[PDB]
RNA sequence: GGGCUCGAAGACGAUCAGAUACCGUCCUAGUCUCAACCAUAAACGAUGCCGACCAGGGAUCGGCGGAUGUUGCUAGGAC
């Protein structure tokens, strides 16, 4: 058994999907979520600090009271 | 002292209205070196020297520290 916590879920489906892959390129506003480069090159992303900033997000998003005034968009085609 | 080459000056051949030029041909000084002078250049980064702070990134030269795997090589060298 041992059912797995929101936060266990979430960062096993997060690895299913290679959210964790970065690119071969780190900015240096950007290194405090990085968590340590690979022999490759491509630099790995800390999934827990994802995550925090996720229920960061989502808690600003709430607090909107009207969900009209947000706007959402994607230029590349997978993300649409 | 050297004097190959190129080549101020000069002399010719062209072009041109003229052509003391640009183009072509032959050439003196010079161009090289030694001894002694000269002290000037858009001698430019058109930007004094010393010292502190101040964003990011990838390359590259020299030295050094660490890790790692190869080399038709002799711990080293190359990567
Ligand atoms: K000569
Ligand atoms: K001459
Ligand atoms: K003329
Ligand atoms: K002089
Ligand atoms: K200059
Ligand atoms: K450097
Ligand atoms: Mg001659
Ligand atoms: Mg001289
Ligand atoms: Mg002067
Ligand atoms: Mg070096």
């Amino acid at each position: 058994g041992r059912t797995l916590s929101t936060k266990e879920a979430d960062i096993q489906m997060m690895l299913a999907a290679e959210v964790h892959l970065g690119t071969k390129n780190c900015d240096f506003q950007m290194e405090r979520y990085v968590f340590k480069r690979r022999n490759d090159g491509i630099y790995i992303i800390n999934l827990g600090k994802t995550w925090e900033k996720l229920q960061m997000a989502a808690r600003v998003i709430v607090a909107i009271e009207n969900p009209k005034d947000i706007i959402v968009q994607s230029a590349r085609p997978y993300g649409q």
